[PDB]
């Protein structure tokens, strides 16, 4: 009966972490999202539909080392943008409230995807 119990607590466990994990990660994606949209210098051929995917690079500091298009948005300045918006934010410190096979396991290597209308959407501060 005790591997069942087991199984039941670790079934558990498992609803909880997910609820948990995944208000974390939206949370930390948000943060993302926000501070590289006030980075962000929209360049002219920029449109709403357009979506660019990056691949994020960090330390578990939350400095960001590289930045990189893993998905064309198919407009080359809207990409460039994005990528500069990325390293411009310079560090995420947020991120060392994650343990660290966490951290390891989704942030030291991350792919976000931005469109120009969510980065005009969160470009304001305050
Ligand atoms: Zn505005
Ligand atoms: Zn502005």
């Amino acid at each position: 009966a005790l591997a069942e119990l087991l199984s039941d607590t670790t079934e558990r466990q498992q609803a909880l972490a997910d609820e948990v994990g995944s208000e974390v990660t939206g949370s930390l994606d948000d943060l993302i999202v926000n501070l590289v949209s006030q980075q962000w210098r929209r360049p002219p051929s920029a449109r709403n539909g357009m979506s660019v995917e990056v691949l994020i690079e960090m330390l578990p500091d939350g400095t960001i080392t590289n930045a990189s298009v893993s998905r064309s948005s198919g407009d080359k300045p809207f990409d460039s943008s994005a990528v500069a918006a990325v390293r411009n934010v310079g560090r995420i410190p947020e991120m060392q409230q994650l343990p660290r096979a966490t951290f390891d396991s989704l942030y030291r290597q991350r792919r976000i995807i931005f469109k120009p209308e969510d980065l005009s959407l969160h470009h304001h501060h305050h």
